[PDB]
């Protein structure tokens, strides 16, 4: 049931652009077609500027057609830490047994939907609070792989982490 389709979920204004686009044109190049998702069908922005248009709502994801799901991070995702959709789409994604990653403060909402106690992980330096609080093992690295759990500590580590993302991906038929 391998579909070559990676999710994000991100807010739709202020997520973290290098978080997106960087890991957008890795995922791409390796054959990993990529959707967003967001809370409104349109044009999403970034902090930085950069646009992207969002594919579907939270609400019309189906975990069948994507291998991965990526939390994408940036000041606007806070208004989505405590959102029960986006904890449900990483829950949802982690017990249909694929990939759940995120990258900077998008590791916030898998902390909260519980997905991430007793497991090894890394996240926004800031956001170590929120992580510890979710029985999270805060690690010294900028990515850490765990399982089909992936995450990276911020904007700084995009091309790490999708680089890490598809190396998981890659070992799966
Ligand atoms: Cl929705
Ligand atoms: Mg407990
Ligand atoms: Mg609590
Ligand atoms: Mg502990």
């Amino acid at each position: 049931g391998k579909t070559n389709n990676i999710l994000y979920v991100m807010s739709g204004q202020n997520f973290q652009d290098e978080e997106y686009f960087e890991s957008k044109k890795i995922f791409e190049s390796a054959g990993y077609k990529t959707k967003v998702s967001s809370t409104f069908i349109g044009t999403a922005q970034g902090k930085l500027g950069g646009m992207t248009n969002i594919d579907l709502l939270f609400s019309e994801v189906d975990a069948v057609e994507f291998d991965a799901v990526v939390f994408v991070g940036g000041i606007g995702c806070i208004t989505l830490w405590d959102d029960w959709r986006t904890q449900g789409l990483a829950k949802l994604f982690l017990d249909n047994q694929k990939i759940v990653a995120g990258i900077g403060s998008g590791v916030v909402i898998m902390a909260n939907a519980k997905i991430l106690e007793e497991i090894n992980v890394t996240c926004l330096s800031a956001d170590e609070s929120h992580v510890r609080h979710g029985n999270a093992n805060i690690m010294s690295e900028n990515v850490v792989v765990s399982g089909n759990i992936v995450t990276a500590n911020g904007p700084t580590s995009s091309k790490d982490f999708a680089n890490a993302v598809v190396g998981v991906l890659n070992s799966l038929s």
